[PDB]
């Protein structure tokens, strides 16, 4: 399992681009998942900012189609291929800063899961 990526987006709007993860299919994979964990039973996680203990962002991982992805769904995938995952703004409706969080990758092989450390940059 090759690491994932993080594409910042370079955003305060809901549903609004917040980063990116993409990643390469192993062998023998048939489906992978991008979730986030601070609330695991509906897919949203917490972005903060390193530098101001107050400022966070809510969001989801969604896949190519804009579904929103779980422990226990992931998107169909043929090995060697590349997909990306976007993390979109959950809150309603942003000041710059080093945002941090932890989400998992789930490959379907029989599930391998896999801590992925989340570090990006708002402008």
């Amino acid at each position: 399992a090759p690491e994932p990526q993080i594409q910042p987006s370079f955003v305060g709007k809901e549903g609004g681009l917040l980063f990116s993860v993409s990643l390469t299919v192993p062998e023998n994979v048939s489906q992978v998942t991008v979730y986030p964990v601070y609330d695991e039973d509906y897919g949203l996680g917490r972005l903060v900012n390193t530098a101001d203990d107050s400022q966070s962002i809510i969001y989801q991982i969604v896949d190519d189609k804009g579904r929103k992805m779980l422990k226990d769904h992931g998107a169909e995938v043929t090995p060697n291929q590349q997909i990306t995952f976007r993390a979109l703004n959950y809150t309603s409706g942003i000041p710059p800063g080093i945002y941090n969080d932890q989400v998992m990758v789930g490959y379907y092989v029989e599930i391998a899961t896999k801590n992925f450390p989340v570090s990006t940059t708002i402008s």
